[PDB]
């Protein structure tokens, strides 16, 4: 039972490079500054990565939907 | 790397070990 609570901003999905990205086991939240990724029961703030999200349609038919910058990990490490 | 994710650090959960991760990645980047 859950007693200490927290109010949080949403998204259901994000824009990147045009398509919608959603991930497995999880949402977007954010506090008001960043866009951070935690489950339903726990706040837990990880890096946005494109492990736990998937690339499925696009961003012209979700109503409602936003644009974030997913930190990738491969990116740094072809440069590397 | 796709198995395991970076959360936390190694000065919190009491009990933890040290392993060499594998990365199949550093012989395709380098080759």
């Amino acid at each position: 039972v859950p007693a200490q609570e927290k109010n949080f901003t949403t998204a259901p999905a994000i824009c990147h490079d045009g398509k919608a990205h959603f991930p497995r086991e999880g949402v977007f939240v954010s506090n008001g500054t960043h866009w951070f990724v935690t489950q339903r029961n726990f706040y837990e703030p990880q890096i946005i990565t494109t492990d736990n999200t998937f690339v499925s349609g696009n961003c012209d038919v979700v109503i409602g939907i936003v644009n974030n910058t997913v930190y990738d990990p491969l990116q740094p490490e072809l440069d590397s």
